[PDB]
């Protein structure tokens, strides 16, 4: 039970990474290897790449909210958000990437948490003035999925997604 | 040739009609406006597929046109702002509907870039528009804009707040 879990969690650790840094080219392969696993212990896990896709976004969206709550801890609120919808932006646009090659969306409990998340994030913000008070979670939350879908078909989708989150949430203005 | 004229007329109102009903596009009601009967418009355009790509032609070509009019009416942000939110709208509603029956062809995509190029660099030697971002960015931004709001009721509306709020920025 012991070496059962802790291969899982290797397994589960190894996938999002692997996915996170290739995105569209992620390697079965290299999650194994890097997992310290066999294709049978691998698949005994994970019967289908549906189950191990499913299981690397529920990781994610845990991180995604635990980094929501750090970077409150760490940093003025307009800065929290504007980290935090990049990050989510760029998530989205590696992990379609992936699913896409790999087989590909979010279950209702991950977008019922992501949302929690971005809401809780904009309101600080805007109650302390910093960000526009006309905007609203589902909004913002819209555009950072809307450059995922953008960005994943994209040679260099992080970057990408990074680039038009950084025009999306700071404007076109002249500084 | 007298068929050309009809053609014209055909994708004209053909442009027209998906832009303001999208999926629920009336074939009757186009052929009515294009002046021209049911079988004229089929022999000219033997599916509805076929119809739509050379709607994408029109409307890209509109949209080439409207960035020269915007210039003319408007300061270069401003200018640049109205142009990224009616290729947001045509990519909601307009490319959207192609999901009922893809995608620009190729050079109607440079096409477009080559316009917003323009808009930009205007708006960039005025100093209203940050100097970092590029045409690619920009039309990308839009096509962004365009996936978050089609299929959706009140698409248009959605594309254009979506549009407003990204090119505004968080601030203030």
């Amino acid at each position: 039970r012991a070496d059962a879990r802790r291969n899982y969690d290797r397994i589960i650790e190894a996938a999002a990474a692997e996915v996170a840094r290739h995105g569209a080219d992620a390697s079965l392969e290299e999650i194994a290897r890097r997992a310290g696993v066999g294709s049978a212990t691998l698949h005994r896990h994970f019967p289908s790449r549906w189950g191990l896709l499913q299981a690397v976004f529920q990781e994610r969206v845990a991180q995604l909210c635990d980094e929501a709550r750090s970077l409150a801890a760490e940093h003025p609120p307009a800065t929290a958000l504007t980290r935090w919808l990049t990050s989510l932006a760029v998530f989205g646009a590696v992990t379609r990437g992936a699913a896409r090659s790999l087989l590909a969306a979010l279950d209702s409990r991950c977008e019922q948490l992501l949302t929690e998340a971005g809401a809780d994030l904009l309101a600080r913000a805007q109650e302390d003035g910093t960000v526009r008070d006309d905007v609203t979670a589902l909004e913002l939350l819209s555009l950072a999925n809307a450059v995922s879908l953008a960005a994943e078909h994209t040679p260099d989708a992080a970057h990408h997604a990074t680039r038009l989150m950084g025009i999306a949430l700071g404007g076109l203005g002249a500084p």
